[PDB]
């Protein structure tokens, strides 16, 4: 049983190994992935732990393996199909942020009213979300839901239809769907914690 | 410990839920429990500070700590489609309340939003001390350092960004990444793993 917070660890590590990648360094070890997560080498070692023998003898780890490594383990092996349904002010934006990723790809921009239903969108074009049946079995298995509140349950029923794989929803509400499928949840302003902690202590900051 | 904040975070949460369900008292062991970590680390976490436990009391206590016991002002400096969309999402509210919202563009100044309005951004020097400290930098890439620079310069006290650009601010200001990124792969994990979820 891997803690929810190993995994989030473990998203981290990838995103510090290819940065990494970005500085032409090639080995590492759990001394300096850990220095930049933020926790003790030791959780490092621990949470590939989870996941099989890693770099086992003394050497560590070469950036490239491990790399690739993580990015089985957290199934970014694969690209997935991504859609973002509810092409609002959050969707325009969305569908515009620079770093989505290699193993993310958006593949259809949904919304109901007529008035932007058919407008181009950097990559394709915005779509009404009566064909979310035949859009998202081949290409496309996660849906972003930027959807107002209220429209939410009801868009969100819509994809499980179509048969999506994972939600990723921004809605201020708690969706309803079968096992069959997985949420998470967005919460933008979820830093302002660890801003306000930064702000008393100078000295920890 | 910069794990600790994150654990002592969860800690938090925990309690919050835990007196919205009317519990009482909690122990060392329970809270671990719930945040999925040892008793032992719980309970040494709590020792960097101040320390079964009463829900209420902790919760207090670990408020204090988190800072979440004041009430700071925010403000949002760029009123595009990402910061637009910000204003009207209802999930501020305790401690953190918008008192602010600035942007460049002239044909965009004077907005009515939320009861207040649009301002520009040659105001935030008088308009920021005392009023505000935290700053929601929704700007574009190619913005977001010269915006910062006029926020440190207006008396900001820490920016929450969104810009994926690396600012470059002295040390008296606080600077928080934020990013949805995360939660797609734990998205992405979560699919291959029904399990585990
Ligand atoms: N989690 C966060 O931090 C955060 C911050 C940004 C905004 N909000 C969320 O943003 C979402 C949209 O916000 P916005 O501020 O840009 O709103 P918006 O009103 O500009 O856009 C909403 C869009 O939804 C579309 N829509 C409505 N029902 C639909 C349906 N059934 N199917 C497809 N499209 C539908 C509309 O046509 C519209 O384009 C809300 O869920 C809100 O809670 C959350
Ligand atoms: N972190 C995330 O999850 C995430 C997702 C949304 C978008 N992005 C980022 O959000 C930012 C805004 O995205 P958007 O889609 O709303 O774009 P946008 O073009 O609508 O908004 C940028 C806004 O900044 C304003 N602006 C420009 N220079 C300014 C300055 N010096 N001072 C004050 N305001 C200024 C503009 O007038 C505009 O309204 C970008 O940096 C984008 O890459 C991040
Ligand atoms: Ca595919
Ligand atoms: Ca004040």
């Amino acid at each position: 049983k891997v803690p929810e917070a190993a995994i989030s660890r473990l998203i981290t590590y990838l995103r510090i190994l290819e940065e990494l990648e970005a500085q032409g360094v090639h080995r590492t070890s759990s001394e300096q992935l850990g220095e930049l997560a933020q926790v003790t080498a030791f959780q490092v070692r621990k949470d590939l732990s989870y996941f099989g023998s890693y770099g086992t003898r003394g050497v560590g780890y070469t950036v490239p393996v491990l790399k690739r490594e993580l990015r089985h383990i957290l199934g970014l092996n694969r690209k997935w199909g991504l859609c973002i349904v509810g092409m609002g002010r959050l969707g325009s934006a969305l569908a515009d942020y620079p770093g989505f990723g290699e193993s993310f790809e958006l593949r259809g921009f949904f919304d109901v009213d007529p008035e932007k239903v058919g407008r181009p969108v950097r990559g394709g074009v915005i779509e009404h979300v009566d064909l979310l049946p035949q859009r998202v079995p081949g290409r496309i298995e996660i849906a972003l839901l930027t959807v107002p509140r209220e429209a939410a349950q009801k868009a969100a029923d819509l994809l499980v239809a179509a048969g999506i794989k994972g939600i990723l929803n921004f809605a201020p509400v708690v969706l309803e769907v079968p096992k069959e499928v997985a949420v998470e949840n967005v919460d933008f302003l979820a830093g302002l914690t660890r801003l306000s902690f930064a702000i008393l202590n100078p000295k920890w900051r």
